[PDB]
């Protein structure tokens, strides 16, 4: 099947990606069908960036699961660009609803507990609440 | 073990391999496990190509490391052909980080100081960078 090839993560895991040049970028692991473009080779990965919908393959070995938070969340990068702003935005939305976690209720105000969730380790859950499926 | 039939190539190699009709196109070979076909016959080796990201089955004997560069790699057919130069891009990318190597940041720009590191031997590393883990 796809992936098999003993690397770390499959399809649906959500994921920092590390590209040349960026900070850890929160992407969601794909299937090469969904980007229109070829299989992926061996020890990789196709991944769609959270933020802007783009396609990269990345190395099994340049990506580690988005649950490991405070770990790669960059707060400098997150101070100064709007994008990773929004970037974690619709990547903590999507851990939310795969966790079942609620919040009460802007971007920045919405944001905050979502971050403090997630910096805080994913609780109740903890990260296996962010598994596919 | 699969692949231990006394036959050059693991698991891994960059390599360059030719299919009647075709130059020699780099690849890298598999197991047959991430193929999702049959195991490969006595002899044989299979491989996924750069480029497309299809598989082959392949004889061991019409396989060349890809350190071999410049007596396989073909300039009339980097020229002519789109796809090989995708092909020799990522192929070049993988040997790249394999060994080490770092190149400051277009396509055919990209792949001017690869070209250039490969023609030349692959230095510091030489061919010994090239390999697996
Ligand atoms: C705006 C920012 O560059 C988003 N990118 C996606 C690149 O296609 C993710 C980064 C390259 O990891
Ligand atoms: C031409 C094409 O893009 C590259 N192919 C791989 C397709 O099987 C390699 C060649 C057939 O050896």
């Amino acid at each position: 099947s796809e992936y098999q090839d003993g690397k770390e993560f499959g399809i649906g895991d959500l994921v920092w990606g590390k590209i040349k040049g960026f900070s850890w970028w929160p992407a969601m692991v794909v299937s090469w069908k969904a980007t229109s473009k070829r299989q992926a080779m061996s020890g990789m990965r196709w991944v769609q960036w959270f933020g802007d919908g783009k396609f990269s393959e990345v190395s099994a070995d340049k990506l580690v699961a988005l649950g490991l938070f405070s770990q790669h969340f960059n707060l400098a990068t997150f101070n100064k660009l709007v994008s990773y702003r929004k970037a974690m935005y619709h990547a903590l939305e999507k851990a939310r609803v795969r966790a079942g976690k609620t919040f009460p209720s802007s971007l920045e105000d919405q944001l905050k507990p979502m971050l403090e969730w997630a910096h805080g380790g994913f609780k109740p859950t903890g990260i296996e609440g962010l598994k596919p499926n």
